[PDB]
């Protein structure tokens, strides 16, 4: 609850973030037909999803300052760089749609797919991503923090970059090669590809903010936002296809889609030479026959039992590290995200 | 002969900038897949260029600097930071190649037309993005002038983006509408677009290292080095068609791509009714019979004529400029570069 009574707060300074962006055209009417673009390209993709991530630094940027500290300035910045956040992820979403050929996104049609769009997309998601250092520097060009937040925020891109290109060579667009689908591929794709800007990003965002800059400390945080990070693709992965539309609020697809998802890869681990076999001649096929024939595979080796085992050691893991790296953040901090992920 | 003689400590550094960013895996055996792409990334898209960008940044540098104070770190990171804008220029290279779907590039097939790459390419494009940021750290993380620098790539990124949006207004493709191919787009595209990276930048990033950091000092090499790049953009349009494969090293084909050359720009102010039909009805054709039909148009109505004499009034005008606003900076700066732009 502590995230719903700040996204309307949130959402609506989304308002200000445009007019403040699309307003440099005011001493240069030449570029004009090119900020309207921007506009209408910020209005479709920064707009549509939870804000998850933009919220964490929000709200994490209230418990970290002490409430004196929060004047109307301060929590002007975090909101700010709470949309920085979804403005870095807007950017990943466009350019990561245009590569799988994804149709739809957040519910709507991709922004590529949109007519007139098309690969257009590609300098539109660079915009995007350029609009990000526009704001840092517009609000936070004087703060002590302000060269903290740009590294942060760069560092963020070639992390998800790196992780991006990883996934891209794990399972190519026509290669049904089940035999990298490693466990500690898995991992390595997670890490980089969301887990660093998912989670540790946003609360080391709301740290630099409130003077906590130490190497020490963002390492502390780092190790636990990671775990947790990891933790939310495999229940992400898991609920794909074991999960239910009504609560997710979307219908699985990773095993058409050839995705390297967990549950793959403990099939694997877990797969007698002709149950592989069957894997080997079903994952990836469109017809529902085939792909309903994988999930009974997956079924009939527990997997969902695993899922559950898992799950529990995870928590206890979890608040264990919490328990010994939180210091000297505030719990709470953890605290809130974690029970935002968990069950 | 002031670029020929950097030239090779140049391209031969680019073999220690590739070592270092992929160096990284060393630490992380995990990503090392994902550092393998990225090398051969750069090292299919940063070479093969005529490095005039990168190597400026060099030459200014020497010319900024008192002789002693270039001991031999400060020569690795003006080379480091020349690589940096050719790394910029690799990032939009691949880019744009995607976005207007060219064939070929510096001779070679592009990138994303490489089997195997498609539209993968889009990663590839902002990892060369990333490895910018990645090198100003590993040598000028420590440099009075870090933020300089990366303010300066960041905005020089924006600026190049901005007016790639506005080219793509202009010039959809599938749109003949030679209606907004007018005087004061033609400028505002090539401001944005290339004058302020291919020129504004390299200077910039050479008086930053130098300790210019006066925002008047950058105002004025800006003013003339915005101009020079509105010349050469001219004189790339006229050559394109006008110009000699011999020499230039390429055949021109800006108007089969239907783009908004300097030509076209001036034979629309310079057309009466009948004319601008006969253009209306062979701007974009494949066909070299209604390629050169147009040519045709072009000398007729003089343009030739009329590039030489705009030529001249041109460099009349970086003359005056340069001795107007190259103080307190070395007129070799800027009268080198032009030399090497004119004639
Ligand atoms: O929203 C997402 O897709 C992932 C995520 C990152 S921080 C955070 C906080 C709470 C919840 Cl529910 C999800 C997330
Ligand atoms: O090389 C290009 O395409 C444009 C350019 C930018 S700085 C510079 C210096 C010398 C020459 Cl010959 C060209 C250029």
């Amino acid at each position: 609850d502590v995230y719903a009574q700040e996204k309307q707060d949130f959402v609506q300074h989304f308002s200000q973030i445009v007019r403040v962006l699309t307003e440099d055209e005011m001493g240069h009417p030449e570029i004009g037909d090119a900020i309207a673009r921007l506009k209408e390209v910020l209005e479709y993709n920064a707009i549509g999803g939870k804000y998850n991530r933009g919220l964490t630094v929000v709200v994490a940027f209230r418990e970290l300052v002490e409430p004196r500290k929060q004047d109307a300035d301060s929590l002007q910045r975090a909101w700010t760089v709470g949309w920085c956040v979804e403005l870095l992820q807007a950017f990943f979403l466009v350019a990561d749609d245009i590569m799988d050929s994804s149709l739809t996104r957040r519910g709507q049609i991709c922004w590529y797919q949109k007519p007139g769009v098309g690969l257009d997309a590609i300098n539109d998601a660079n915009l995007l991503e350029a609009c990000i250092y526009r704001l840092l520097k517009l609000y936070c060009r004087e703060q002590p923090y302000y060269l903290n937040l740009i590294e942060l925020f760069l560092q963020s891109s070639y992390q998800t970059e790196i992780g991006q290109t990883l996934d891209l060579l794990t399972a190519p667009q026509g290669n049904v090669d089940l035999v990298r689908f490693t466990e500690k591929r898995y991992k390595s794709i997670v890490k980089y590809k969301t887990a660093f800007y998912s989670f540790y990003l946003p609360i080391a965002a709301a740290m630099y903010m409130a003077g906590i800059d130490g190497e020490k400390e963002h390492a502390n945080a780092k190790k636990i936002l990671l775990e947790m990070g990891e933790f939310f693709q495999i229940q992400d992965d898991y609920l794909d296809l074991f999960g239910d539309p009504s609560v997710t609020g979307k219908i699985g697809t990773d095993i058409q889609d050839n995705k390297c998802s967990w549950l793959v890869v403990q099939c694997l681990q877990r797969a007698t030479p002709e149950q592989y076999q069957i894997l080997k001649e079903n994952y990836g096929q469109k017809e529902a026959e085939k792909v309903a024939r994988v999930k009974a595979l997956y079924e009939e080796l527990d997997l969902p039992a695993v899922f559950l085992q898992y799950e529990e050691d995870s928590y206890s893991h979890i608040m264990a590290l919490i328990e010994q790296y939180a210091a000297p953040l505030p719990p709470a901090v953890f605290l809130g995200l974690a029970r935002k992920i968990y069950k």
